[PDB]
């Protein structure tokens, strides 16, 4: 399938040259697995998630989204126009409130719920969670972010916008987890993504076109925007058996475009996602 005129994140991540514009994909679109994203919410209405999308829990008097932020994600994962996966199912926890703010243990007691609600959803295809929230270093948050990725969840996390080392940032410092910095549309390593030895891959994270709440679009930056692109490429390579929860960091390292991006330091990987698709 080649969807014309489509975000530069999208065309990125299936070719092999930044500046194009057409988003090339196996029609299978991640049919069959969800993905959880872990955030402000969801808008589900929104006519760009053409019903696939749905709130499952919240820690607040609402579940909507009445931030953006996370609806902002959700879109990237598997919106119609604006997502990776355009045929996945999308599980909104919002954990954090309209503000975008959050505690710890309301971000751990959301993804202790993701492993036990996966056995609640028909997800035959897998199950992976996007998460674009961080903050300094806990071992407890890292510890939460593991037992979800043990329970056979692929587990993407944002590297964080500090232009910092990420080993001082969680979930991000959590080695079994996929750490996901930002990159633009020229290849560069955006001016605020964080970096290391913990991060695995880069994703599309400077001015990015996703859903936004109030049925709207809009364009943002972070490696928040960076993590569903990720989250959603598991999505697609799990639905066409091409990896599994527990391999698809790896997998997506291991076929990612190489040697590409610049301002690249020294000890962390240079490694663009990519889906590797032949139309
Ligand atoms: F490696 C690079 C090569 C070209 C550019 C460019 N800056 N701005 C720009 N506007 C239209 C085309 N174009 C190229 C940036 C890079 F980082």
């Amino acid at each position: 399938a080649a969807q014309t005129n489509a975000p530069w994140g999208l065309a990125r991540i299936s070719s092999t040259s930044p500046g194009t514009s057409t988003y090339y994909y196996d029609e299978s679109a991640g049919q069959g697995s969800c993905v959880y994203v872990i955030d402000t919410g969801i808008e589900a209405s929104h006519p760009e998630f053409e019903g696939r999308a749905q709130m499952v829990k919240t820690y607040y008097y609402s579940s909507r989204d009445g931030n953006g932020h996370g609806t902002h994600c959700a879109g990237t994962v598997g919106s119609r126009t604006y997502g990776v996966a355009k045929k996945t199912q999308l599980f909104g926890v919002k954990v954090l409130d309209d503000n975008g703010s959050g505690q710890y243990s309301t971000i751990i007691a959301g993804m202790d719920f993701v492993a036990s609600d996966k056995n609640n959803r028909n997800c035959p295809k897998g199950v992976v969670a996007s998460l674009s929230l961080g903050g300094g270093y806990s071992s407890s948050v890292n510890s939460a972010a593991a037992r979800l990725q043990s329970s056979g969840v692929m587990v993407a996390v944002a590297a964080g916008n500090n232009n910092a080392d990420a080993r001082n940032y969680s979930p991000a410092s959590e080695p079994s987890v996929c750490t996901v910095g930002a990159s633009d549309r020229y290849d560069r390593r955006s001016s605020f993504s964080n970096y290391g030895s913990v991060l695995d891959i880069f994703g599309p994270g400077t001015d990015i076109l996703s859903t936004w709440i109030g049925g709207s679009t809009r364009s943002i930056s972070g490696t928040s925007m960076a993590t569903p692109h990720v989250a959603g490429l598991a999505a697609y390579l799990m639905t066409l058996g091409k990896t599994t929860a527990a391999s698809a960091c790896r997998y997506i390292a291991d076929t990612a475009n190489k040697g590409d991006l610049s301002n690249i330091p020294f000890g962390t990987v240079n490694l663009l996602a990519y889906n590797n698709y032949q139309a």
